[PDB]
């Protein structure tokens, strides 16, 4: 019953997400300093193509605040295939649990927005 806060980014390239320090976290005006850090998650869709046969569709990355999401016991910087970590200098290195998960329900998501000067790579 939880989703992202956000709304994803698409990796159209063969590249995977990846930040620089200081980079990458979203915009959120209900948010305060201290809670800008977290990870994106991948998310590969399968689809019956037209030959019968499964494909792949674009990768999606879905931010989640640090301790929270599908990763939420995951600690800032753990190796996992698929999470890749941002944290805006200033962050603090504590669960967010105060800001969660969205629920669809009652809550749309908010259009993924990057600080001016935030670089992305190829394919995004």
């Amino acid at each position: 019953n939880t989703a992202s806060w956000f709304t994803a980014l698409t990796q159209h390239g063969k590249e995977d997400l990846k930040f620089p320090r200081g980079q990458g976290v979203p915009i959120n005006t209900n948010s305060s300093p201290d809670d800008q850090i977290g990870y994106y998650r991948r998310a590969t869709r399968r689809i019956r193509g037209g030959d019968g046969k499964m494909k792949d569709l674009s990768p999606r990355w879905y931010f989640y605040y640090l301790g929270t999401g599908p990763e939420s016991g995951l600690p800032y910087g753990a190796n996992k295939d698929g999470i890749i970590w941002v944290a805006t200098e200033g962050a603090l290195n504590t669960p967010k649990d105060h800001i969660g998960t969205r629920n669809p329900a009652n809550n749309a998501a908010i259009v993924l927005q990057l600080p001016q000067g935030t670089t992305l790579p190829k394919g995004f």
